[PDB]
């Protein structure tokens, strides 16, 4: 029965599976056992889709003899398939094995061969991203830990409103509370509050076991809502400590974790094209432009030959070609460009009528214009040379389409189409002589080239999604129904709305909030109830790193095949066109100040925000007379030795800022409360008295010089979307606070609202016509709305608002129309993902091209330059051999090698004892862990007052480790002194011990101290931020920050301008991310300001501040990650099966046992053993030493020394020359002045290595 094994059984296999997984698709979930006809035919069908896999995988165990992978997980689908068909015929255990329909659809994806090429590339992909998985997991568990030690239950009480237990009324967001003689938010007037209370987010968000602080931690670093923790925190603890912990976890664990992940990916996509170029893939597409290029004039030069004439054309194709490409007929179809544009743009909600009639008028007296221009362009270049141009096919395609739109005209359905808009891609014709636009030809020649590729990606990843989509349908389906009033629209109901929550949770925008309904809807808080976030988990690590995977990857890909194909191309042009001519013509004072000027600064930064009298304003209210005039003494001291430059006028600015805000008078209203804000350049001065600013500067706005395209494309993409948008939800998204009504004339008057849905608590409220947050009114609107789209914050609100809208003026419809989530997803999918991660791959390649462009081609390729410096800086280390016979002993029993396993296997009991301390233990608990930590102290002490004795007290505070290690502990001894009688301080050291067993490992020290230097190295690139984040907080303080602290807006005791500390932190928020738009509208201007400071407060200023702080913060953390990244991109890719410093490393360590000391004497026998010991890779395999590699050992001149006065240097480079890069004799004369022209200098210190 092997032959029926060919095609038909393949293709109608892989039938069946799609028809199974539309089968599911269809499916739908009930709630609470309830169906319709539908679900009780698809029951039946899959029993013939089960017959028919049955079948199949009863043919080929009986025909094949299971372990092909694939096959295996089909049998595996099967059987569980069998069996629960058997079991729901006989049980009348659903939830269980459904839910192997979902393993079904990998089964089928498993088929086709280029998807199975792509998952097998992603595969490999993830293979380095592994050691960054471990350190990844590693502090999860230190920061867990330490989340146990400090916050332990102690955000267990809530306001109770004395006067009756009752239930926790305290509004509608129980917040912890104090007793205080705590430190947390006290419920002041009356409302005495008590324990007894189950958790801040129902108990699934809280520091109790080493579970849910497995939990919270991993909230905090996907950055999705640890802001609503800290607060948490930090009114139930105090306000004075908790900040330590919620920043130093995301500057730690969730921005040097984006970076590594980032910078290996890069390495490994760098690698990976090196090694696909010499195939030469490049070439086809390289000859493919040329080919094209050089086709289209050949064309028309044969087209315009035949009408010279040797039937009377002569006054037709003249004035054809010469008048379509004569100049004006561009710059004017430009022009009717920017018409159109204008036109379709020109529109919003409640138009007048003179522009209602305009704008419909001129639609088709514009494109009657373009319509004949199609034909007058047509047969100038004929119709091959139109038609094969892909740019004249789209415009083919616009006006098309615009002459077909007056038939669905009739009934609107697309209503005027924004296909208008799409003409604007023809306004790149004015870009088309702009700089480097032969490089957005190459861009989406690229992205159109690879687009197979580029389709097996996105078809993955889009497989991906539907198989976690119906596994969620399956799992959460019909289960968010709680008695709870609100409808949350973030389930699992149907597909449509399974495929937004999933996109939803991949993009983590709200992650958190749909696996807490997951938490609550399978039971509570519980060992079974809380195991279905592995889920949410899973998801969002897979999916992101999908995303990461494909959107990089093309990105990265093209832009670099792009960037190289213009400058192999382009550079041809000159070597062809320029022999034209060839044919034919043949620091005290700088101290003085970097010091008073950040003082200034710093003085002008803890002013008093709220407060316009008061003492600190007047010690730095006169604090400026001492500046000022010694400010202004640096001009006239330097103006007389000259009589301008650039810096100087911004030194001159911002003296006479002070100078000028002195006096000014009269209106003191205005002009001093600009000045006063302009006092935020003191900082800036410091930029050019500080040489490496400039550097680090100019650095900037270079890459502003060469991403201005990137951001031009976002911008017009942008507004194009936009365009499109107002034409779509113009005025649609109003609604009412009461639901009956949907109209404006309607919503009026009062209307009864009823608390938290009971019906015996009823409260009139006024009745309110309220249009959305974001609305899509004008373009300028849909300009903000998509930009906080892109930004990932508060999108499913709008798109569940425009999903609910049906009609212009009127009230929203519960899923009127669920199609318009298209219109999201493909913007997210265009811009949020391809048009930004096109810019971060376009710093990364030119970061990657420039630098190592210096061209160092004095030979010696990118591994004998390395080679070389570590032969010359190298040197026998020290081992430090005992004397005094016993003391020889005690270092042998420290520096064994199997106590070194007892030694870790006392740090990962210890670590597993310590996280166990959960909320309400037994009393005999706390105290029988108490011993055994004591009885780990007092081990570990014996362990190092072991090593004291054995190392010498010396050799003991030399390594850091050992260093690192007493200084553990004795900080944990003093903690059992303690205990006798600050204290929660001193219970942390533990997770050190704990981060050293994190330290173990080759891969990971090499990448941490690779990164670690990499970021020391580059001190100057932290300075940017730091001063962004200095400006704009004092920008904001003195605009922004003097509102009330009112904690029903987001902005409170937590989040306010009105300290410098707390206005960073804000913008931390921001830059995370957190709510930037919600405090943005909190910034708006009519809110009430503090009655201690005498509704006019506020700003307008809030759109750009709130913008701009966004925009720079991205660019700068882009710039600092992609110059980590390049400063280490040498490490990153290095194909460690070629020679590496790893392998010197390793030959050091084993050479250094043979030498008491580091001199430089060894002696003559032991190399038989050196020539044993060194690796394979490095020296030679497993051969007897006493052979041919001996013999070519000393066939080679050594150095012209004794028998075993030989130094390291010189055997080390015998050995590198001899593995790599072997040569001749009469050479070695070539090697000692290529050493000397190239390599760094030698201070004379190669006399004796010259032989
Ligand atoms: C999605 C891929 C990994 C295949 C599906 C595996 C998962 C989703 C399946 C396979 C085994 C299943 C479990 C098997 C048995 C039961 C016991 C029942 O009283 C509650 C559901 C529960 C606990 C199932 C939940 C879902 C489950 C964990
Ligand atoms: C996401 C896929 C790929 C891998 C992870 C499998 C997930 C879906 C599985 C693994 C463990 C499972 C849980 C194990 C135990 C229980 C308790 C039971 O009373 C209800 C089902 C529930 C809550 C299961 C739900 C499904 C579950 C969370
Ligand atoms: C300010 O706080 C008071 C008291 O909590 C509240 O009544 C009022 O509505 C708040 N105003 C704003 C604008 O938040
Ligand atoms: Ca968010």
């Amino acid at each position: 029965i092997s032959i029926v094994e060919w095609k038909p059984f393949e293709i109608i296999i892989l039938l069946t599976i799609f028809a199974n997984c539309v089968a599911l698709a269809i499916y739908i979930p009930f709630p609470e056992d309830d169906s319709n006809a539908t679900n009780s035919n698809l029951e039946r069908v899959e029993y013939l889709f089960l017959i028919i896999f049955t079948v199949e995988a009863f043919l080929k165990v009986i025909a094949y003899g299971l372990r092909n992978g694939w096959n295996l997980l089909d049998f595996i689908i099967v059987v569980v398939g069998l069996f629960s068909a058997i079991l729901e015929q006989a049980t009348k255990d659903v939830k269980a094995l459904r839910a192997f329909r979902v393993l079904r659809p990998l089964r089928l994806v498993s088929g086709v061969p280029s998807l199975q090429v792509v998952l097998n590339s992603i595969i490999k992909a993830m293979v380095p991203l592994l050691h960054i998985a471990l350190l990844v997991l590693f502090v999860i568990i230190i920061y867990a830990i330490i989340g146990l030690e400090l916050f332990m239950g102690k955000m267990h009480k809530t306001c109770y409103n004395q006067e009756g237990i009752a239930d926790v009324p305290a509004e509608d967001d129980p917040s912890p509370c104090a007793l205080e003689t705590g430190h947390g938010r006290q419920c002041q007037n009356g409302t005495v509050c008590k324990p007894g209370w189950d958790g801040p987010k129902h108990g699934i968000t809280n520091f109790d076991n080493f579970a849910f602080a497995m939990l919270t931690v991993f909230q905090c670093i996907t950055m999705e809502g640890w802001t609503d923790v800290l607060y948490w925190v930090n009114d139930a603890v105090g306000r004075d400590w908790p900040w330590i912990y919620f920043v130093t976890l995301i500057i730690i664990g969730s921005f040097f974790v984006l970076n590594l992940v980032l910078g290996v990916l890069s390495g490994e996509f760098s690698k990976e094209r090196e090694k696909a170029k010499a195939r030469g893939d490049f070439q086809k597409l390289r000859e493919k432009q040329q080919l094209e290029e050089d086709l289209k004039g050949y064309l028309d030069w044969i087209t315009q030959a035949e009408d010279i004439d040797p039937r009377w054309n002569r006054f037709c194709r003249r004035k054809c070609r010469a008048a379509v490409k004569s100049n004006v007929f561009y710059w004017l179809v430009i022009f009717l460009v920017f018409l159109n544009t204008l036109t379709i743009a020109s529109e919003h909600y409640n138009q007048p009528n003179w522009l209602t009639e305009v704008q419909d008028t001129a639609n088709k007296a514009l494109l009657a214009l373009f319509t004949a221009e199609m034909l007058l362009k047509m047969y100038s270049l004929g119709l091959q040379a139109y038609f094969v141009s892909l740019f004249n096919r789209f415009d083919c395609f616009v006006v098309c389409g615009g002459i077909l739109e007056t038939i669905l005209v009739e009934t609107k359905i697309m209503s005027p189409l924004g296909i208008s808009v799409l003409r604007c891609v023809r306004l790149l014709r004015i870009f088309k002589i702009t700089r480097y636009w032969n490089s957005l030809s190459n861009l989406v020649a690229s992205l159109l080239n690879s687009v197979r590729s580029i389709a097996s990606l996105l078809l993955l990843l889009f497989l991906f999604i539907i198989i976690f989509s119906l596994l969620g349908m399956q799992l959460f389906g019909g289960k968010f129904n709680f008695d709870e009033m609100q409808t949350r629209r973030s389930t699992f109901d149907n597909f449509p709305q399974s495929l937004l929550t999933v996109f939803q949770i991949l993009t983590g925008e709200d992650w958190n909030s749909v696996m807490y309904d997951g938490i609550m809807a399978y039971g509570g808080p519980s060992f079974p109830g809380m195991l279905v976030c592995i889920y949410f988990i899973i998801l969002f690590i897979c999916g992101n790193y999908i995303l990461l995977n494909v959107f990089l990857a093309i990105a990265v890909d093209n832009l670099a095949d792009a960037e190289s194909l213009t400058s192999a191309q382009k550079e041809e042009e000159e070597e062809k066109e320029r022999k034209k001519l060839a044919r034919t013509a043949s620091t005290i004072f700088t101290n003085l100040i970097l010091f008073f000027i950040l003082l200034s600064s710093i003085s002008l930064a803890a002013e008093d925000p709220v407060q316009h009298t008061s003492f600190r304003n007047h010690i730095l209210g006169n604090a400026d007379y001492v500046f000022t005039s010694i400010f202004t003494l640096e001009i006239i001291l330097k103006m007389t030795a000259y009589g301008r430059n650039y810096f100087n006028i911004l030194d001159l600015l911002v003296v006479s800022v002070s100078l000028i805000s002195f006096g000014i008078q009269s209106s003191a209203i205005n002009v001093v409360k600009i000045l006063r804000v302009l006092r935020v350049l003191r900082p800036l001065r410091a930029i050019n008295r500080a040489k490496g600013l400039k550097h680090v500067v100019q650095c900037v706005f270079v890459a502003i010089r060469t991403i201005g395209n990137i951001v031009i494309v976002t911008t017009l993409l942008q507004f194009m979307f936009a365009c499109i948008g107002v034409q779509l939800f113009k005025g649609k998204l109003y609604t009412c606070s009461d639901s009956s009504k949907q109209t404006e004339a309607e919503c009026k008057g009062n209307y009864i609202t009823y608390k938290d849905g009971e019906v015996d608590h009823p409260i009139i409220q006024p009745r309110s016509w309220e249009n959305s947050k974001f609305d899509f009114d004008n373009v300028l609107a849909a300009m903000m709305a998509l930009f906080t789209v892109s930004t990932f914050e508060g999108w499913p609100e709008l798109l569940y608002r425009s999903i609910d809208s049906h009609t212009e003026d009127k009230g929203p419809i519960y899923n009127y129309r669920v199609e318009i989530s298209i219109f999201f997803i493909i913007y997210i999918i265009i811009i949020a993902f391809f048009m930004m991660n096109i810019f971060v791959g376009f710093v990364i390649v030119t970061f990657q091209e420039q630098g190592e462009q210096e061209y160092k081609n004095c030979e010696l390729d990118k591994n004998q330059r390395q080679c070389v410096e570590y032969a010359l800086k190298a040197r026998p280390l020290r081992r430090y051999i005992p004397k005094n016979q016993h003391q020889y002993k005690v270092w042998y029993v420290v520096n064994s090698t199997y106590f070194e396993y007892l030694m870790f296997v006392l740090i990962l009991l210890n670590t597993i004892c310590l996280a166990m301390q959960h909320y309400g233990q037994s009393c005999l608990f706390k105290i029988a862990m108490n011993i055994l930590n004591m009885l780990f102290t007092g081990l570990f002490t014996v362990e190092m007052i072991l090593k004291l004795i054995a190392f010498k007290p010396k050799g003991y505070f030399s390594d850091p480790w050992n260093v690192f290690d007493f200084l553990i502990v004795i900080g944990s001894i003093i903690d059992v002194i303690l205990s006798e009688t600050s204290i929660t301080f001193f219970r942390l050291f533990r997770v050190m011990r704990l981060v050293k067993l994190l330290s173990r490992g080759e891969g990971i020290r090499t990448l941490l101290w690779t990164f670690i230097k990499s970021f020391q190295a580059l001190p100057y690139v932290a300075l940017l931020i730091v001063m962004l984040f200095f400006i704009y907080a004092v920008i904001g303080m003195q605009v922004f920050g003097k509102i009330a602290l009112n904690d029903t807006t987001e902005i409170n005791r937590n989040n306010n301008f009105q300290t410098f500390p707390q206005a960073v932190l804000l913008l931390f928020r921001c830059a995370t991310g957190e709510a930037w738009q919600d405090i943005m509208l909190a910034c708006m201007p009519g809110k009430k300001c503090a009655p201690e400071s005498e509704t006019p407060c506020g700003s307008s200023f809030a759109v750009f501040y709130f913008i701009s702080f966004y925009m720079l913060c991205a660019f700068l953390i882009i710039n600092l990650f992609v110059a980590v990244i390049m400063d280490n991109f040498d490490y990153l890719t290095r194909d460690w099966s070629i020679l590496g410093p790893h392998h010197l490393d390793e030959f050091k360590r084993i050479w250094a046992e043979y030498d008491p000391e580091a001199k430089g004497r060894i002696k003559h026998l032991d190399v038989v053993t050196l020539l044993r010991r060194i690796q394979p890779p490095l020296g030679f395999g497993k051969l007897c030493p006493h052979r041919v590699a001996c013999k070519r050992l000393v066939s080679m001149n050594m150095p012209l020394n004794s028998d075993g006065t030989v130094m390291f240097n010189a055997t080390l480079f015998a050995l590198v020359r001899t593995a790599l890069r072997i040569k001749t004799e009469g050479n070695l004369e070539q090697a000692n002045e290529e050493l000397r022209a190239i390599i760094k200098k030698i201070w004379k210190r190669t006399s004796m290595k010259l032989l």
